[PDB]
């Protein structure tokens, strides 16, 4: 059964809400964005309304199948009437084809889902800087001040300046990157752009790449293997045992890999600043654990919800344990002291 902070009041819409069965009342079924804690459920006998953005329609009808006639793509930045609702979807800074949802519900009431979310200033102009939001569904992932790590900005000048000075080193390195999901495709992009490549991947890998609308895409990427000095693996081959296979693979072209390990935060930003960072490494082998984020900061997230100024707060996120909610629900009362509203 579908739990409370997935429905929006006053309307017969859910969000992110596909492995519950049929919702009683859901008239319109919201999919913020395509990552599969989110998407877990649907499939190609899905026979509801589906309304999300114009990629995430792309990736439900390639990769899941689901039939045409039940995808609502809207374009984001405009006013849309959704069974008799008005509605906007705005870019969450987060995955490709990730939005938020401005709900007009007709008793007055203003509600945003920020959807998985990487907040940042420039959404002080968006459509949200002309009223008042009286409801939040806040992404609260990294909701304490322990939650610190760079600007992705950084994360990528030092990805690209490690991955130049190696291969410049020595012509002979292989350079690979782990993925799980979509997202943080700049972290290989950027790589391959710097060392005149294009980046080499699985056939199904491709496919997901081609349904995200990037420019100039057929310029940046291939499953010719061969031809690329750019590989993209599973994450859970970027070990050390995983990369020493795929190097007997390259039919000795290679004699060296480094590899990157895109993770969220961990533990070591306690201590350790990004140009500091060094690898694991094993004979031929290296690992850099690198902190680039497509979820707020703390301090990026206290400072949006101190900006918009919301009358009550739900976070979607840390909501199973009373602990957590209890520390998410004291930092607010803080920053709505501090400033006031
Ligand atoms: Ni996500």
């Amino acid at each position: 059964t579908c739990p409370f902070y997935k429905k929006i009041p006053g309307t017969g819409f859910t969000v992110d809400a596909f492995q519950y069965g049929v919702v009683e009342g859901c008239t319109a079924y919201f999919l913020t964005h395509f990552h599969s804690d989110h998407y877990a459920g649907l499939s190609k006998h899905f026979t509801f309304p589906v309304y999300c953005s114009e990629i995430t329609g792309n990736l439900l009808k390639n990769k899941l199948h689901v039939q045409e006639q039940y995808i609502h793509p809207l374009p984001l930045d405009t006013e849309c009437i959704v069974n008799g609702v008005k509605v906007v979807l705005l870019d969450a800074n987060h995955c490709p084809g990730a939005v938020m949802i401005l709900f007009y519900l007709p008793n007055g009431t203003v509600i945003l889902h920020t959807g998985d979310f990487r907040a940042d200033p420039s959404m002080e102009r968006s459509l949200l800087a002309d009223q008042k939001v009286h409801m939040l569904y806040l992404d609260t992932t990294y909701c304490s001040p322990e939650y610190t790590f760079p600007s992705q900005q950084e994360v990528i000048r030092f990805a690209i300046n490690t991955a130049f000075e190696a291969v410049t080193l020595n012509p002979h390195a292989l350079v690979v990157c782990g993925t799980y999901s979509i997202g943080k495709e700049k972290v290989f992009l950027a790589i391959a752009d710097v060392l005149g490549s294009k980046v080499g991947m699985s056939q199904e890998k491709y496919k997901t790449l081609q349904c995200l609308n990037i420019p100039e895409i057929n310029s940046l990427i291939t499953t010719d293997m061969c031809s690329s000095l750019v590989h993209l693996l599973p994450m859970m081959q970027i070990n050390f045992k995983g990369l020493q296979s795929h190097l007997k693979k390259c039919g000795g072209k290679y004699n060296q890999i480094l590899a990157f390990r895109p993770t969220g935060w961990t533990h070591s930003n306690k201590f350790t600043r990004i140009a500091d960072v060094i690898p694991q490494t094993k004979g031929n082998i290296s690992i850099y654990g690198i902190p680039y984020s497509e979820h707020s900061s703390y301090l990026e997230m206290k400072r949006f919800v101190q900006w918009l100024k919301p009358q009550k707060i739900i976070p979607t996120v840390n909501v199973g344990t009373w602990k957590s909610r209890s520390t998410m629900e004291k930092y607010f009362r803080e920053w709505k002291l501090e400033a006031g509203y």
